[PDB]
């Protein structure tokens, strides 16, 4: 139906793009990137996450498909050479859809709110100076953190910065957000629980500032400087993304192939 | 109904299991550890694993109380000093039963089959020399293993021997096992994925000796030598253990409790 | 002899400050904060931070000593209780004198040279983007950093965060420095050695950009943009940090005391 | 002078070592394995690392050699390719010696004394049950450790299994050894230090048995139980390994080599 390509935009993604607009003119598919209902990217993870945002008001009517010109994007499920073969086959449609959980960010201030919606991670920062929040799990204190920062993340995000921070790899079928610590501080006086947390849906998992309420807060890419913050509140989304599958590429089959040999 | 009570056997535990049954005698209930609906653990968390896997035969028959005589037994709910309480409480029943999921492991041999049940984890260790097995995760390989060992844990064990070993702290409400690694050995040779595995119901890992094939195998407090085997599959079991809960006991409450402060 | 006192600020700090020089009134003591040989800091780490670093032009010539008016200060050997005992020890001299070794980091520019010393550690991380370095020991290539930053401390520093970050703690008497990653990104393309390294005087460790050249670095509590940065050297200190001893005050107690129990 | 060579035993290690003598018996070069000056390895760092227990009598008359046949082991300077040219240098002599610090470990027991060499490592687990000590330095009670066991490594051993428990690599100018955990239990009751700890020459680290006498103690690849034990002692050796050297092979860049590229 209804299709787009995002490019990295370099020269070997944006020929890539044209050479796959001009297959998709000899088929019943329309070119629109308002209203599409497929959406490819071309490039790295970085790229797909761009394209995720583009459209993250009509996720529940667009199945996503990475293509990978760089090495192995963890969200690519095709290389370049197989951009004929996913041409015809989306043609012809009647492919299998799959879907990702998604992670909710409120950040509330005082004398209003804003929401953000994570693909990977959001993440937690001081605006320079020490961070320390309470850590508020379903409205029980639960730890006052005092370190670098916190970052909670996708089942599909544990694969990335949560993997750097210790966290454990979650399959995507599992309903859940990660919290992992930053450079935690623990000593005779200050306490957190160290290891990473791992929440279903429905769990609310909400940040309020002891001293400082500046945060530098980032959503996936994105990282915005929020002043006059009175709590952070993080909790799986109900919006998920669908991932147009043409064939079987296993989660774990993806780790394994990004992280110890292909 | 009816109900037993296992005691961890000093003087404290003895006497607090009489004062029960003494108390129990004041209403209709029978005491029967042969077929009981009510097994009552008084010790600690090691008297608790105890509890479960004398009676894993008649688990959806059965609901399991804690009481912790020592510090705050993680299984645990209930203190000393709340024990008449609890007679009270559950003479009269109409309580909430929760349940939390347990691990299925399989252990295969050459030339037969054994199955075990664990409430906190199944760990593999080598009979002596080098460690070495390859990790299979539904029929795809995934890894080889070398190191001490592997650790498999449900959400509940979570917050043992598996937090020990770096493994992140699920929710038990989340259908799922974590494999964690025992010191393993990454060099330009031998490359593990190092971080913790999350994987939900019906995936089956497996494990496959390379050389040696026999192995130390534990299931919560119990290890057993054994020999000639040819696999070790792990996978969420279908059964579940029940607790009867009479008040609110959050699980990131109990965490709070047993490493932050209480 | 020539004495100087610094103070956090608060009620309790400033009014010790003021009895102790009440005291030294008492006996042959100047008062003299420009070439002081006492330097006392009455307050926290971060008050003996500010005064090691108000001083650092003189080190040779200053023994200091800490007062921790919170908490036990990591480089503070008194509660504010045994003052008027310092006061009568200090005025007496023949004290002990100990010295721990210093971090030396140069920066260097395009189209000029800045160095600093730091007694607990120099952190770099980028100045938003990702930050990736090459990592340069004695002028071998031995790999490039992706990840958040790095941190190379001090011995006294290990406990600081160097901890936080999973480094080692060392003794003081060995002169050395050590560094940690803070969140490497590890997979089949990115490779850097994870563990801490622990480098002996006279090695040197550079770090070289590649692409962007613009860090915020930090030398203990400051934290400056350095733009147009063509590398950082760090290397140990021929410059040592001197305290005035009275008893003995192991550095293994002191950090039993820190993060055990007191 | 006189030498030996050990070899792992393989036909390509075996055909090596007889080249050698070979070639070796055209010089001023004397086959004596009782009171050999030069001792070459020829295989793993495992057959090294038996070649330096086979001569630990006679350290300060040996400098050892290693030649991997296998992948690049660690204490092995040379490839078999080489062994032509090794011969040579050696035969003219004229060479530099290296030395690498070593560990002693000291084992008292009840109603005796054992003391043990390590190239790489010591450590100590349980003969089954729960593993727990008094960890003593310098003689002030620093910890009881809960957990599996301990490990405490030379320099040259932090690559090794160190490495494994997160321990930081120290060079091996570095007269140190560092104390790793394996899987330390961390409660609201039990508490451990959790980081490594690297000690220098003369400090003396002392396990001391809580309930449980017996233990496993491993000195490099040896493992031997041990009963009725009163305490484990760890210091850094006055004696030393000695290493011939024909050419540069920096320590950074031999784990560069081994863990990044090569
Ligand atoms: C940064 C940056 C600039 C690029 C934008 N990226 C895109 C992505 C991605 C992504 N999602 C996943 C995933 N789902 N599974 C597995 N792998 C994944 N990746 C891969 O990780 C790398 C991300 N970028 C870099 O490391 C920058 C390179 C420095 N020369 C790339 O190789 C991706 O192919 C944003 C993502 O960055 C992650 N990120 C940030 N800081 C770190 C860090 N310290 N360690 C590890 N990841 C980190 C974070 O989660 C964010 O969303
Ligand atoms: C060992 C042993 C002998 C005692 C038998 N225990 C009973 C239990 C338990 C248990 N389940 C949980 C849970 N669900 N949540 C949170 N906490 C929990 N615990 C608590 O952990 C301790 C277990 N025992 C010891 O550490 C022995 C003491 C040494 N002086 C106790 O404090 C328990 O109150 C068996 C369990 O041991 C765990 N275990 C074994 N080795 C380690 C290790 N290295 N680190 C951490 N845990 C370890 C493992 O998972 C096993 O099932
Ligand atoms: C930050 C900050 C503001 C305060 C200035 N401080 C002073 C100090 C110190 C210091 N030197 C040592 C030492 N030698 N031994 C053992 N302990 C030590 N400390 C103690 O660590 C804490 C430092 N400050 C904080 O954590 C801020 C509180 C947040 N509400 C205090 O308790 C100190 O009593 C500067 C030092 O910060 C350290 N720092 C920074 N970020 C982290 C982190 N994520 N984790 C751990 N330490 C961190 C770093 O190395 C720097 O030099
Ligand atoms: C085990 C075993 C049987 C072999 C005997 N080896 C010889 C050696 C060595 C050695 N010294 C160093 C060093 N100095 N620098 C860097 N690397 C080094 N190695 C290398 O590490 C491996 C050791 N063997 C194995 O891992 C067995 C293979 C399993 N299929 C080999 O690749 C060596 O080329 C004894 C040494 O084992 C180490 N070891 C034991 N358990 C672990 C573990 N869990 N993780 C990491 N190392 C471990 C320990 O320190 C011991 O001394």
């Amino acid at each position: 139906m209804k299709y787009m390509i995002t490019s990295k935009g370099d020269e070997k993604s944006d020929l890539l793009r044209l050479n796959m607009i001009a297959g998709f003119g000899e088929y019943d598919m329309e070119y629109d990137d308002v209203e599409p209902e497929i959406v490819i990217s071309i490039g790295g993870d970085g790229t797909f996450l761009s394209a995720f945002h583009q459209y993250e008001e009509r996720l529940d009517e667009i199945a996503f498909i990475g293509i990978h010109t760089g090495h192995l994007g963890f969200y690519a499920d095709w290389r370049p050479a197989e951009a004929d073969k996913l041409v015809k086959l989306l043609a012809k449609g009647e492919y299998q859809k799959v879907s990702y959980p998604l992670l909710k960010t409120t950040v509330k201030y005082g004398i209003k709110e804003a929401t953000y919606l994570a693909l990977n991670e959001s993440t937690v920062k001081s605006s320079g100076g020490p961070f320390v929040v309470d850590v508020v799990i379903n409205d029980i204190h639960f730890e006052r953190f005092r370190g670098d920062g916190l970052c909670m993340s996708t089942p599909s995000g544990t694969t990335a910065y949560n993997k750097s921070l210790g966290g454990a790899l979650m399959h995507p079928s599992i309903e859940a957000m990660q919290l992992t610590e930053m450079a935690s501080i623990n000593n005779r006086v200050y306490r957190t629980i160290g290891s990473p947390l791992v929440f279903p849906k429905h769990h609310v998992v909400s940040l309020q500032p002891v001293n400082d309420k500046d945060f530098q807060i980032s959503v996936d890419h994105l990282s915005i400087l929020h002043r006059d913050v009175q709590e952070i509140r993080y909790e799986v989304s109900a919006k998920k993304i669908h991932f147009a599958r043409f064939r079987s590429f296993p989660f774990w089959r993806r780790v394994h192939d990004s992280f110890i040999e292909d």
